């Protein structure tokens, strides 16, 4: 039914996947570090509100008349829907409130890929807020109403809506499948890994910046499938570019989906190959991203891919080496990485008193 | 996660239980062969009768000569039905076409320009419809992709819209959804337990002109753009009285229950349900059915937010035309924009296997 705001952590990263995602990028107005903490402040509240299926404020309704509700109202009757929200500071946050040397070491901006067609206003962001939920409408809802909470400090830069699995009907367990039709997320980082998390997710004390122990780094981007031109490759094609078979998801030459790959049997460019921890040097990520299909473009094609999103302990060390070594993916031909934007995911709220940001604003 | 039958007099998804997605594509026909395009009709259905039973198309998703591409796209594999419905349509535009010029029936009318209208015509018209309604969006778009693919060279995409939650309602004796305006939006509707209502208002009969429309209906599609900005400043009393009802429990004005009948006299003369009600149109009713939408950002620092309205009716001239023309000066009208349009013609239903959408046509 829900997922507890506060804790160490932040919810949203090892927590449950939830169905739906809606993700914010938010720039910044105002240069008053008063002023934003205390907007921090508000949003913290508001998010402990949401997280519990409350409206914000004194509510949606049942106010004074004449003044405008303290909520929006479009989530009045439904559930928590397992709502979390996760905020991340993106390395432009820095240089403003006197913080460029607060910026973490770890938070390394990204450098230019191949194939790279980044679109300006999809990338970057002072700051992030994800918000993930098994209905889309409470995950839009909480959007909706930090946006308005903060107007006049934040504006709304670029959001993505996202889905994976539908939970009602699909088994928990299961796989989901990605838009080309390939399971996706079956050699992952479980939330269950409490020690994978330690090596791999969270920020530690010892890495070299006090505030960010707790929490973790974010790379988002947000890629572009080529749908008309894949559905046109032979299932062969198809099969070869990831290094497992279509049906089962095993890989080459096993029987079943979570057997554990045999990357000699895979050809020397397959996604799996090249992105798989013993191919990078033991770089192990945390995937949590959702598809997202957003219409239909002006040459009539399907505006659609995925929503990629990695978490990890340092994004030198996590992304970038994996990233690099897919230059020559077999499914470069297949994809374009149209957006991008990384984030410092600061520690969890501990309790009631506590607030986002709270380690770094002091 | 069940599956809505397929065949029968009138197409499912009209006086079907409103689901929670929506994935509407308008299509531009591009052969002038007519035999082609009733080939493609006839495969059409013949996926449709597999995709909503939640079956692959064709030889399915794999298994097949490894140097072909799959039938199937495989996005679907493992999902359940999620109570998908396939709904054609014909736009006024296909009569110029296949010798089709005299059965374009009368009741599918050109709508008028209405005060305040701003439509793209890129994003409005389409020579046909489907609209695929189901429970998963991954359903959704794998119907819809696959239609278009088989579709490959006799029609092309010309636009399409997600509908990422219902506010309409078809089933009263469940909760009635909100909009992004956070009001319940489907109360009085009609319910499709209400066989003389749809015989009356929603279906078109053989003595209404236009035989092969004889179980079929009529179809308005709205793209309306909601300016949220303007909408969020407006204080509660503004935000019920543009209404007439109430926020919270959504009743008619000065009643307790939502289900409780209006009393027209004591809303605003300009008030939306006041202007939109039978009573105040002649006796004129229609079927609502549209969904929510969320494009990304306006490009100004705010979400961007809509409604996709559809309605559905025995002629357009009697129902939606009406209607609209009364809401001339709503008081909603501050708060909206109406930015995209379309007419179809939905004919009747597939009534059994060796039958085909547009058989009654051609
Ligand atoms: C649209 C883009 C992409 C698609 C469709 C895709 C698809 C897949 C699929 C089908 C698998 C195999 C099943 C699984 O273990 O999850 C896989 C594995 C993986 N992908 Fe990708 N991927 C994409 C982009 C990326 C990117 C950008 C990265 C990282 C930079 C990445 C990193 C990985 C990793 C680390 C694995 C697991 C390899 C292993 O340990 O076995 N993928 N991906
Ligand atoms: C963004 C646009 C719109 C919004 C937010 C909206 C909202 C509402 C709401 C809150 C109600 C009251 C609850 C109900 O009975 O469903 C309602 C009723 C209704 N609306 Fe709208 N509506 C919009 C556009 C339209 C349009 C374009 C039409 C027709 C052309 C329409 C026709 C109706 C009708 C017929 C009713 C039922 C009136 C009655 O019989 O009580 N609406 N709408």
């Amino acid at each position: 039914s829900a997922v507890p705001f506060h804790g160490a952590h932040q919810a949203g990263i090892a927590t449950p996947v939830q169905d739906r995602l809606h993700f914010a990028a938010f720039d910044v107005t105002t240069e008053d570090r008063a002023a934003f903490v205390a907007l921090l402040k508000e949003w913290t509240a508001a998010a402990r509100r949401l997280t519990a299926g409350h409206a914000v404020g004194e509510g949606a309704y049942g106010g004074l008349p004449e003044a405008p509700p303290d909520d929006t109202g479009e989530a009045l009757g439904l559930k928590p829907s397992r709502l979390t929200l996760t905020i991340g500071f993106g390395p432009s946050l820095f240089t403003r409130f006197g913080l460029a040397d607060l910026r973490p070491e770890a938070l390394a901006d990204l450098p230019k890929f191949p194939g790279d067609n980044l679109d300006r206003a999809r990338s970057g962001g002072d700051l992030c807020v994800q918000a993930c939920a098994d209905d889309p409408q409470v995950a839009v809802h909480a959007i909706r109403n930090l946006a308005r909470i903060g107007f006049g400090k934040v504006v709304v830069r670029w959001s993505q809506l996202g889905f994976g699995k539908t939970s009602s009907t699909t088994p928990d367990k299961q796989t989901p499948r990605n838009l080309l039709g390939f399971k996706d997320g079956t050699r992952n980082i479980a939330g269950t890994e409490k020690d994978r998390l330690d090596r791999f997710v969270w920020a530690a004390e010892k890495d070299g910046t006090p505030w960010m122990t707790g929490g973790s780094y974010l790379v988002a981007r947000r890629i572009r499938m080529h749908i008309e031109t894949w559905d046109r490759a032979s299932l062969q094609e198809q099969e070869d570019v990831f290094g497992r078979d279509k049906g089962e998801g095993a890989p080459v030459g096993k029987a079943k989906e979570r057997d554990e790959p045999f990357l000699k049997a895979m050809k020397p460019d397959a996604h799996v190959r090249l992105a798989h921890p013993d191919s990078n040097g033991g770089a192990t990520l945390l995937r949590r991203g959702y598809s997202f299909t957003d219409g239909t473009d002006g040459l009539g094609r399907l505006d659609a891919g995925l929503f990629f999103l990695a978490y990890q302990r340092d994004i030198r060390t996590g992304f970038v080496p994996v990233q690099r070594n897919l230059a020559t993916d077999a499914l470069n031909e297949f994809i374009q990485h149209v957006g991008s934007a990384v984030f410092a995911v600061p520690p969890g709220v501990r309790d009631a008193d506590d607030w986002w940001g709270s380690t770094l604003f002091g």
